[PDB]
């Protein structure tokens, strides 16, 4: 059901795979982050350990804050492919 | 029942396959999302785990919100193919 | 699901791997830093041992302060790749 | 009763085997856990033995809490296989 | 009584075999589950044994709840085969 | 019941083995720790024997405190394998 | 009266043998347990002999409590064999 490489069943299967992979990624990261939170403690506000550990958790927070826009762009990517497939069908179906 | 590659039984079979694949995709994603919801808990509004986990679920929500337009475009795709087949039949049947 | 080398499932897997690796790195460094803090003591403000040891912990603090910008740039890196993939798709999909 | 490797009697036998194996696993683990609970005592809240033994039972509780999602995913696995078999039948039966 | 591989007596025998196998599976699982229920006791709501045993029975309940949709899909599978056989007969009987 | 190496009965047996091994480990360590607690006495707070013995029990406490995160990660490991098996099934079942 | 190894008279003889063996086992164990009960006395609640003897009778009670589920599973075993024989007959009698 297509012309050259655009196949609607293939697109549906690809969406299935992408959705399930993202679900697994979210599940695994969320499970692991709880273990991280449990492991690290809060020594004191001003002792040596605080100076040793604070920037690491700051980087954790920053990178985990950068993920959401990555996911948004990854979601936006598919609409471009679908529109390109539609346009390619239109171009030489007539 | 056609001219070159447009076959009405083939179109019906293709619609059957697309519908059943989309049904399976919806079923599997809906089943898996319940397990995800059960697995992740709500630690606290302001502790370390919240900062570690919140953007991930934000990305989950965003991507799952992007699916509906993908499905709408995927549905729109078929009408173009059917109309192109009709026009191709008309062009050289007479 | 792509054109030449841009594969959305591959991108999702890469994000999974990067996230889990960063989580392991943060966990290991945070665990080890507590052992470092426990091991080193505070001899006195002005004796020989203080002169012998202070610049080392100063370098510890400085380098651990340099990590956060490294993590920020590492996070920024991925958006460039995703945008480049989108542009590459757009260039020759039409 | 199938096309290449999808056999409904074989699927039924596989479900039988999986169910009976899970039943045996639950029975054996539940029986053994009672013996574990009987064997370990509660020395005191703050003596040496408590410090020596508490994290072990904490790990017991954690791992036994991780089983339920493992079972849920194991159950979800079969629906994917059945749907794949149905789709494979549909693809080349017509 | 058929054309290539579609044989009505063979279909009837296959339905017989599937029905009897499902009957045996239900009988065996139902018999075994009573023994499981008898074996496991209820220690207390909050002692060590409860923490040790509760998630296992939760997984039991979940997986046994996942069976019904598996059976429903297994039943749906046969109609597809019968319809495919009918269509295959129609295609080249005329 | 699988495609290449993913076998649901094998997964169930593996979970059985892992659970029983962890149960035996917890039981043996808990039994032995009571004997350790009984054997070592408390000489005095400041005599020679205290200086000779205290860091050893400190290391005991520390290592036994490190076990819980080891168990948590060991539990997390299985979900990755199950998700990978599901994804591998999805990839080439269709 | 069978196909390869399933013989109804043989099955009946096997059931006869199993029943008579279980009857003999129950009779012998019940007779011997009375002699055990007669032989052991009750010295006192707190003297040396009580500490010396109580766990042994506790183990007696526990093991004799484990027999019933063993008998239940042994009884369940035969239904599986009979159903397997029926299915094997059905498979190649037609």
């Amino acid at each position: 059901f297509g012309t050259n490489g655009f196949d609607i069943p293939t697109i549906a299967i690809a969406l299935l795979i992408v959705g399930v992979i993202i679900g697994l990624s979210g599940l695994i990261l969320s499970i692991f982050a709880t273990a991280t939170a449990s492991a690290i403690s809060n020594p004191s506000p001003g002792t040596l350990a605080y100076n040793l550990t604070h920037p690491l958790i700051n980087g954790m927070v920053s990178f985990f804050s950068f993920f959401p826009t990555l996911y948004v762009l990854l979601g936006v990517t598919g609409i471009v492919l679908i529109a390109a497939g539609i346009i390619s069908i239109i171009m030489e179906k007539f």
